RNA sequence: GCGCGCUUAAUCUGAAAUCAGAGCGGGGGACCCAUUGCACAGGGGUGAAUCCUUUAGGUAGGGCGAAAGCCCGAAUCCGUCAGCUAACCUCGUAAGCGCGC
């Protein structure tokens, strides 16, 4: 269900928080203004990532034109959050 | 108090003692492997002490014992955090009882 927030796992978990929070902006960022991007490497959450956009239209956007994108050796898998972002409910 | 036996990682050596060694332990912590995870009590550790039913029974598991059998099946701590893990870092060495003089 389309959300404000996009969920993206799949992720290379070697990848530190400030690389893969920095790379994930560069990507992303094109398609819209970005609120922010929420990325943790605890056992749990590790290997994903919450990208909230502005804009609905841009988070629909970039999971449409980013599925599957090659992004440190492994495919990205983008699915929309399932809950909306505390950002948007504020 | 002391003697030797018990659970335990809980012992031994410095006149006594965490203040220090040795011994014996716990945790953190790469490559490799495992993990596909919906965020803003949860998770996890030591320990045999985990679990289902109406305060209780049973139970995974565990202790003594030559085997019969008798018991235990607690407590507590890190504080949103920890898989395996070599190097390296850090901590613990409390306590409660059974026999006899
Ligand atoms: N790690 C563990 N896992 C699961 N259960 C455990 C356990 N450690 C102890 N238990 C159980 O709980 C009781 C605790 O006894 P405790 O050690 O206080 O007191 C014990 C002990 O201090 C002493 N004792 C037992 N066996 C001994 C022996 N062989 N020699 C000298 N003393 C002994 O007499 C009492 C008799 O205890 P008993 O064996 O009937 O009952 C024990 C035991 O059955
Ligand atoms: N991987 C982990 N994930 C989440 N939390 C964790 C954890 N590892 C440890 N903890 C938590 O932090 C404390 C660790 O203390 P410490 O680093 O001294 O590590 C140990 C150790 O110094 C000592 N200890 C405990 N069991 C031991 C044993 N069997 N042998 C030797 N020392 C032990 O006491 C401490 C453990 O008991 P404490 O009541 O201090 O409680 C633990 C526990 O609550
Ligand atoms: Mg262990
Ligand atoms: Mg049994
Ligand atoms: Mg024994
Ligand atoms: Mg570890
Ligand atoms: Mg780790």
């Amino acid at each position: 269900r389309p959300n404000h927030t996009i969920y993206i796992n799949n992720l290379n978990e070697k990848i530190k928080k400030d690389e893969l929070k920095k790379s994930l902006h560069a990507i992303f960022s094109r398609f819209g203004q970005i609120l922010d991007i929420l990325v943790s490497r605890s056992l749990k959450m590790r290997g994903q990532a919450f990208v909230i956009f502005k804009e609905v239209s841009s988070a629909t956007n970039a999971l449409r034109s980013m599925q599957g994108f090659p992004f440190y050796d492994k495919p990205m898998r983008i699915q929309y959050a399932k809950t909306d972002s505390d950002i948007i409910a504020k």
